[PDB]
């Protein structure tokens, strides 16, 4: 298991790779798939929808169960459930929904949760639906992550953009 490919190492700790997440987990079988989910773990558009869709929806039964007897997250908070076909575990992430005005100093608590594994593959928290400057999102899990964590970036102007602006500021 764990057998990234392809990515360009951005830190000691830090990888990047345009690749669908999904596709990246059926390749590497991880540990870990990283799901950027909200506080009731409804699986919307976005990483959330991709990954519950190929799991033929088990994801979003399993999340319903979880909430049933555990109630929401809380943002910035997570939660380690079946990675179902995709990996061993999915860990839930809620990053602020900055479009609602949440704190956007709670990315740093969502990616923190990161380093409680020892090696992730995960997406950018809040830079889609959550309304996250995708830039900014790269930067606090570089400046927040110590563990071993594969980024995956589908959209490949994206990509170029992320890793043109990571050098830049890099210095
Ligand atoms: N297949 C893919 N492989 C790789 N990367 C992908 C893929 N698809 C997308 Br899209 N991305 C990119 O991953 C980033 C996060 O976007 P996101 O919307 O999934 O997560 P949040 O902004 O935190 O919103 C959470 C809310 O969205 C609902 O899904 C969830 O229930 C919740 O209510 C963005 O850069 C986006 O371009």
């Amino acid at each position: 298991v764990n057998s990234f490919s392809g990515y360009l190492k951005l830190t000691d700790n830090v990888y990047i790779k345009n690749a669908d997440i999904v596709e990246e987990a059926k390749k590497v079988k991880p540990t870990v798939v990283v799901n950027a989910a909200n506080v009731y773990l409804k699986h919307g558009g976005g990483v959330a929808g991709a990954l519950n869709k190929a799991t033929n929806n088990a994801m979003q039964v399993e999340s319903d169960d979880y909430i049933a007897t555990n109630g929401p997250l809380k943002v910035g908070g997570s939660c380690v459930l079946s990675g179902h076909n995709l990996a061993k575990h999915c860990l839930h992430v809620v990053g602020p929904n900055v479009n609602k005005g949440e704190d956007i100093q709670l990315l740093k608590s969502a990616y923190e949760n990161f380093n409680q594994h020892e090696v992730l593959l995960a997406p950018l928290l809040s830079a889609g639906i959550f309304g996250a400057d995708p830039i900014h999102s790269l930067r606090v899990c570089v400046d927040t992550v110590r563990t071993n964590v594969y980024l995956a970036v589908f959209d490949k102007n994206l990509y170029d953009k992320l890793v043109s602006s990571f050098l830049e500021m890099k210095s």
